[PDB]
């Protein structure tokens, strides 16, 4: 079955002032493939996918700040706060040109990454990423009011941080098959002090919904516009029925963004890798083939 384990060895890099864990496999030389996860989810996402790609390309996969096995500091930890850290992140490995797969936030991380350095993005893999949703009528209806809840001071926290809804429940709501103990205990491990939850709420209140927030809404709107004209190279898996990305968008942007593969991962929601790791994997090791990396 799908594999539960989490057998890379710890990494870490002092960040501003902070301990930020990532894996790192794979071969010293190449260009190396960047992976970011988004919100709930770590490093830990990736442990299936990472292994089709080791055997011939570097592999790093950093836990966000106040994620995974990444230090916790008391910060807000908006998008602009991950920005900070992913940049320095990058610049303390000393990383030149890299290939990213993307996921979720991850993805809303590599894209505002790659539209501000884009002689060092030499493809883009990603899934079920950050777009402006233009209104509430595109959010999935079965979970519809528990986002529109959460994006609250008081109810929200209530659910998010008090009571740990979105991991106990938003998480495996966004998984077709059902998650082992194991795999909801590797979930739960970052987040079993309450207090380290803010992550957990700041990210769907970042969720640009409606036009709201405006200023994420606005730099998501400047990468998506750099994606429609960039010739990066583009890969995207998507699922059935979804949840940030509908089939009928994968279709649409399929064929509006340039030099891009899509492939269906058949049923799906949010986290794609825990549905069809072995399609995941398998796809971005041929597509690496290809690039001129
Ligand atoms: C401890 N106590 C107070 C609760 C409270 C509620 C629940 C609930 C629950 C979930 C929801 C709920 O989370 N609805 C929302 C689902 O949304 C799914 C699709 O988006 C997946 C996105 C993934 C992350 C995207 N990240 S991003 C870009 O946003 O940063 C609503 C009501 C209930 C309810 O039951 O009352 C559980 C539901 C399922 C479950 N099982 C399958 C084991 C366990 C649940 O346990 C719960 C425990």
């Amino acid at each position: 079955g799908i594999g539960t384990g989490f057998p890379f060895d710890p990494h870490y890099v002092e960040v501003l002032g902070e301990r930020m864990h990532y894996v790192d496999v794979g071969p010293r030389d190449g260009t190396p493939v960047l992976f970011l996860h988004g919100n709930p989810t770590s490093s830990y996402v990736w442990r299936n996918i990472i292994p089709h790609v080791a055997p011939t390309h570097r592999c790093i996969a950093p836990d966000l700040i106040g994620m995974g096995k990444s230090d916790k500091p008391d910060l807000g930890y908006f998008f602009d706060d991950h920005v900070r850290f992913m940049d320095a992140f990058i610049e303390a490995l000393g990383l030149e040109e890299v290939v990213l797969v993307i996921h979720d936030w991850g993805s809303a991380l590599g894209f505002h990454w790659a539209k501000r350095n884009p002689e060092r993005v030499k493809g883009i893999a990603f899934m079920e990423f950050i777009r402006p949703i233009p209104t509430w009528d595109e959010w999935p209806e079965f979970a519809r009011e528990t986002f529109q809840a959460f994006r609250t001071t008081d109810v929200g926290r209530k659910l998010i941080i008090d009571q740990n809804v979105f991991i106990e429940g938003t998480l495996p709501m966004g998984v077709v098959r059902p998650l082992t103990e194991v795999e909801m205990d590797h979930y739960r491990e970052p987040f079993l002090n309450p207090v380290d939850r803010e992550p957990l709420w700041r990210f769907p209140n970042e969720l640009p919904i409606a036009g709201e927030p405006a200023n994420i809404v606005a730099l998501v709107e400047e990468y998506m516009d750099w994606l429609h004209q960039s010739p990066v190279p583009k890969l995207l898996f998507w699922g059935t029925p979804g949840v940030l990305i509908p089939p009928a968008e994968a279709a649409r942007l399929a064929k509006s963004l340039p030099n891009c593969k899509a492939v269906d991962i058949g049923p799906g929601l949010n986290l794609l890798q825990e549905d069809n790791p072995d399609l995941i994997g398998s796809e971005i090791a041929r597509w690496l083939s290809t690039l001129e990396i």
